[PDB]
Protein backbone atom coordinates (compact mmCIF):
# COMPACT_ATOMS: atom_id res chain seq x y z
CA UNK A 1 0.00 0.00 0.00
CA UNK A 2 0.93 3.62 -0.70
CA UNK A 3 0.41 6.30 1.94
CA UNK A 4 0.15 9.71 0.24
CA UNK A 5 0.10 12.10 3.22
CA UNK A 6 2.34 11.56 6.21
CA UNK A 7 4.56 13.48 8.65
CA UNK A 8 7.39 10.94 8.97
CA UNK A 9 10.33 13.22 8.14
CA UNK A 10 12.12 14.30 11.35
CA UNK A 11 12.79 17.80 12.70
CA UNK A 12 10.57 19.45 10.09
CA UNK A 13 7.07 19.98 11.45
CA UNK A 14 4.69 18.63 14.14
CA UNK A 15 5.57 15.07 12.96
CA UNK A 16 8.66 12.96 13.75
CA UNK A 17 10.94 14.75 16.25
CA UNK A 18 14.11 12.85 15.34
CA UNK A 19 15.22 9.82 13.31
CA UNK A 20 14.27 7.37 16.12
CA UNK A 21 10.67 8.64 15.91
CA UNK A 22 10.80 8.35 12.08
CA UNK A 23 11.93 4.75 12.39
CA UNK A 24 9.17 3.92 14.89
CA UNK A 25 6.59 5.42 12.47
CA UNK A 26 8.03 3.39 9.58
CA UNK A 27 7.76 0.18 11.65
CA UNK A 28 4.16 1.13 12.48
CA UNK A 29 3.45 1.72 8.81
CA UNK A 30 4.96 -1.67 7.81
CA UNK A 31 2.73 -3.39 10.41
CA UNK A 32 -0.30 -1.70 8.74
CA UNK A 33 0.68 -3.09 5.33
CA UNK A 34 2.10 0.17 4.00
CA UNK A 35 5.23 -0.26 1.85
CA UNK A 36 5.70 3.27 0.47
CA UNK A 37 5.09 6.65 2.07
CA UNK A 38 5.04 9.99 0.27
CA UNK A 39 6.40 12.29 2.96
CA UNK A 40 4.41 15.50 2.99
CA UNK A 41 5.82 17.87 5.57
CA UNK A 42 3.92 21.10 6.29
CA UNK A 43 5.02 23.93 4.13
CA UNK A 44 3.82 27.45 4.97
CA UNK A 45 4.95 31.07 4.44
CA UNK A 46 5.86 31.58 8.11
CA UNK A 47 5.51 28.85 10.75
CA UNK A 48 6.87 25.97 8.99
CA UNK A 49 8.89 26.38 5.86
CA UNK A 50 10.21 23.10 4.43
CA UNK A 51 11.93 23.67 1.10
CA UNK A 52 11.85 21.13 -1.74
CA UNK A 53 15.61 20.47 -1.50
CA UNK A 54 15.48 19.91 2.27
CA UNK A 55 12.55 17.49 1.89
CA UNK A 56 14.30 15.45 -0.80
CA UNK A 57 17.45 15.23 1.35
CA UNK A 58 15.62 14.26 4.55
CA UNK A 59 13.69 11.60 2.57
CA UNK A 60 16.90 10.18 1.05
CA UNK A 61 18.67 10.12 4.41
CA UNK A 62 15.67 8.38 6.02
CA UNK A 63 15.66 5.76 3.24
CA UNK A 64 19.34 5.05 3.91
CA UNK A 65 18.56 4.45 7.59
CA UNK A 66 15.64 2.12 6.73
CA UNK A 67 17.85 0.03 4.43
CA UNK A 68 20.36 -0.08 7.32
CA UNK A 69 17.64 -1.24 9.77
CA UNK A 70 16.18 -3.71 7.22
CA UNK A 71 12.72 -2.05 7.28
CA UNK A 72 10.84 -2.59 4.06
CA UNK A 73 9.47 0.89 3.54
CA UNK A 74 10.37 3.44 0.93
CA UNK A 75 9.98 7.19 1.47
CA UNK A 76 9.33 9.62 -1.38
CA UNK A 77 9.30 13.46 -1.52
CA UNK A 78 6.27 15.69 -1.29
CA UNK A 79 4.73 18.57 0.66
CA UNK A 80 1.53 19.40 2.42
CA UNK A 81 1.10 22.83 0.88
CA UNK A 82 -0.89 25.31 2.88
CA UNK A 83 -2.83 27.06 0.16
CA UNK A 84 -1.75 30.49 -1.03
CA UNK A 85 -2.49 32.61 -4.09
CA UNK A 86 0.77 31.90 -5.91
CA UNK A 87 0.90 28.08 -5.84
CA UNK A 88 0.86 27.68 -9.65
CA UNK A 89 3.80 30.12 -10.10
CA UNK A 90 6.01 28.72 -7.35
CA UNK A 91 5.38 25.21 -8.60
CA UNK A 92 6.53 26.28 -12.10
CA UNK A 93 9.69 27.69 -10.46
CA UNK A 94 10.21 24.38 -8.57
CA UNK A 95 9.89 26.13 -5.18
CA UNK A 96 7.13 23.63 -4.24
CA UNK A 97 6.85 19.85 -4.49
CA UNK A 98 4.05 17.83 -5.98
CA UNK A 99 3.47 14.31 -4.56
CA UNK A 100 6.44 12.20 -5.74
CA UNK A 101 7.05 14.74 -8.57
CA UNK A 102 3.75 13.70 -10.10
CA UNK A 103 0.79 15.63 -11.38
CA UNK A 104 -0.96 15.35 -8.02
CA UNK A 105 -0.41 18.19 -5.55
CA UNK A 106 -1.42 18.03 -1.89
CA UNK A 107 -3.00 21.33 -0.91
CA UNK A 108 -4.22 22.16 2.62
CA UNK A 109 -6.83 24.79 3.51
CA UNK A 110 -6.47 26.79 6.74
CA UNK A 111 -8.26 24.88 9.52
CA UNK A 112 -11.21 27.30 9.90
CA UNK A 113 -12.08 28.25 6.27
CA UNK A 114 -11.96 27.71 2.51
CA UNK A 115 -10.35 30.75 0.76
CA UNK A 116 -12.61 32.06 -2.02
CA UNK A 117 -9.87 31.89 -4.73
CA UNK A 118 -9.46 28.10 -4.31
CA UNK A 119 -11.81 27.28 -7.20
CA UNK A 120 -9.87 29.69 -9.47
CA UNK A 121 -6.46 28.44 -8.33
CA UNK A 122 -7.58 24.83 -8.88
CA UNK A 123 -8.82 25.64 -12.38
CA UNK A 124 -5.51 27.27 -13.23
CA UNK A 125 -3.71 24.21 -11.91
CA UNK A 126 -5.75 21.84 -13.97
CA UNK A 127 -4.97 23.78 -17.15
CA UNK A 128 -1.28 23.16 -16.45
CA UNK A 129 -2.07 19.43 -16.13
CA UNK A 130 -1.87 19.35 -12.33
CA UNK A 131 -4.53 17.75 -10.12
CA UNK A 132 -5.05 19.41 -6.71
CA UNK A 133 -5.75 16.99 -3.86
CA UNK A 134 -7.48 18.61 -0.86
CA UNK A 135 -5.89 17.51 2.44
CA UNK A 136 -8.19 16.30 5.23
CA UNK A 137 -11.35 18.18 4.15
CA UNK A 138 -13.28 16.52 7.00
CA UNK A 139 -11.10 18.52 9.43
CA UNK A 140 -11.95 21.92 7.87
CA UNK A 141 -14.44 23.87 9.94
CA UNK A 142 -16.05 25.56 6.99
CA UNK A 143 -16.49 22.32 4.96
CA UNK A 144 -18.00 20.89 8.20
CA UNK A 145 -20.53 23.75 8.42
CA UNK A 146 -21.07 23.87 4.65
CA UNK A 147 -20.09 20.60 2.92
CA UNK A 148 -21.35 21.87 -0.49
CA UNK A 149 -18.05 23.74 -0.74
CA UNK A 150 -16.40 20.34 -1.18
CA UNK A 151 -18.97 18.99 -3.63
CA UNK A 152 -18.33 21.91 -6.01
CA UNK A 153 -14.51 21.79 -5.86
CA UNK A 154 -14.51 18.07 -6.63
CA UNK A 155 -17.06 18.47 -9.43
CA UNK A 156 -14.73 21.08 -11.00
CA UNK A 157 -11.90 18.55 -10.93
CA UNK A 158 -10.31 18.58 -7.44
CA UNK A 159 -9.58 15.31 -5.66
CA UNK A 160 -9.55 14.92 -1.88
CA UNK A 161 -7.90 12.72 0.73
CA UNK A 162 -9.64 11.56 3.96
CA UNK A 163 -7.69 10.74 7.14
CA UNK A 164 -7.69 7.06 8.16
CA UNK A 165 -7.80 8.09 11.82
CA UNK A 166 -10.95 10.19 11.20
CA UNK A 167 -12.75 7.07 9.91
CA UNK A 168 -11.19 4.91 12.66
CA UNK A 169 -12.82 7.28 15.19
CA UNK A 170 -9.60 8.41 16.90
CA UNK A 171 -10.68 12.06 16.71
CA UNK A 172 -14.20 11.54 18.12
CA UNK A 173 -17.45 9.92 16.92
CA UNK A 174 -18.55 13.23 15.38
CA UNK A 175 -15.57 13.46 13.02
CA UNK A 176 -16.12 9.82 12.09
CA UNK A 177 -19.81 10.44 11.22
CA UNK A 178 -18.90 13.47 9.11
CA UNK A 179 -16.12 11.54 7.31
CA UNK A 180 -18.56 8.80 6.27
CA UNK A 181 -21.00 11.45 4.96
CA UNK A 182 -18.21 12.75 2.70
CA UNK A 183 -17.30 9.23 1.43
CA UNK A 184 -20.91 8.30 0.68
CA UNK A 185 -21.20 11.49 -1.40
CA UNK A 186 -18.23 10.32 -3.52
CA UNK A 187 -16.14 13.39 -2.55
CA UNK A 188 -13.14 11.31 -1.37
CA UNK A 189 -10.55 9.70 -3.69
CA UNK A 190 -7.76 8.71 -1.28
CA UNK A 191 -7.36 7.46 2.27
CA UNK A 192 -4.10 8.36 3.99
CA UNK A 193 -2.60 8.40 7.50
CA UNK A 194 -1.61 12.00 8.03
CA UNK A 195 0.45 10.24 10.75
CA UNK A 196 2.49 12.45 13.12
CA UNK A 197 3.57 9.93 15.78
CA UNK A 198 2.82 6.45 17.22
CA UNK A 199 1.09 7.92 20.31
CA UNK A 200 -1.94 10.04 19.36
CA UNK A 201 -1.75 10.53 15.59
CA UNK A 202 -0.87 7.03 14.44
CA UNK A 203 -1.78 5.39 11.11
CA UNK A 204 -5.04 3.44 11.78
CA UNK A 205 -4.84 2.17 8.22
CA UNK A 206 -6.40 -1.29 8.60
CA UNK A 207 -9.03 0.09 10.99
CA UNK A 208 -10.10 2.67 8.39
CA UNK A 209 -10.22 0.10 5.54
CA UNK A 210 -12.35 -2.21 7.64
CA UNK A 211 -14.77 0.64 8.51
CA UNK A 212 -15.04 1.43 4.78
CA UNK A 213 -15.77 -2.20 3.80
CA UNK A 214 -18.48 -2.54 6.47
CA UNK A 215 -20.06 0.81 5.56
CA UNK A 216 -19.83 0.50 1.74
CA UNK A 217 -18.76 -2.92 0.51
CA UNK A 218 -15.38 -4.33 -0.49
CA UNK A 219 -14.98 -2.51 -3.75
CA UNK A 220 -14.89 1.03 -2.38
CA UNK A 221 -11.86 0.63 -0.09
CA UNK A 222 -10.17 -1.35 -2.88
CA UNK A 223 -10.70 1.55 -5.30
CA UNK A 224 -9.33 4.15 -2.85
CA UNK A 225 -6.22 2.01 -2.18
CA UNK A 226 -5.71 1.59 -5.93
CA UNK A 227 -6.00 5.37 -6.50
CA UNK A 228 -2.83 5.73 -4.40
CA UNK A 229 -1.02 3.18 -6.58
CA UNK A 230 -2.09 5.12 -9.68
CA UNK A 231 -1.08 8.45 -8.15
CA UNK A 232 2.42 7.19 -7.37
CA UNK A 233 3.14 6.19 -10.95
CA UNK A 234 1.55 9.43 -12.23
CA UNK A 235 -1.56 7.80 -13.78
CA UNK A 236 -5.20 8.92 -13.97
CA UNK A 237 -7.31 7.99 -10.90
CA UNK A 238 -10.78 6.42 -10.63
CA UNK A 239 -13.51 8.93 -9.91
CA UNK A 240 -17.19 8.39 -9.17
CA UNK A 241 -19.90 11.01 -9.87
CA UNK A 242 -19.91 13.46 -6.92
CA UNK A 243 -23.18 14.19 -5.04
CA UNK A 244 -24.59 16.51 -2.39
CA UNK A 245 -23.91 15.77 1.25
CA UNK A 246 -26.58 14.48 3.61
CA UNK A 247 -27.19 15.88 7.08
FE1 LIG B 1 -2.86 19.35 7.68
FE1 LIG C 1 -0.77 16.61 7.40
MG1 LIG D 1 0.59 18.59 11.01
Amino acid sequence: MIDIHCHILPAMDDGAGDSADSIEMARAAVRQGIRTIIATPHHNNGVYKNEPAAVREAADQLNKRLIKEDIPLHVLPGQEIRIYGEVEQDLAKRQLLSLNDTKYILIEFPFDHVPRYAEQLFYDLQLKGYIPVIAHPERNREIRENPSLLYHLVEKGAASQITSGSLAGIFGKQLKAFSLRLVEANLIHFVASDAHNVKTRNFHTQEALYVLEKEFGSELPYMLTENAELLLRNQTIFRQPPQPVKR
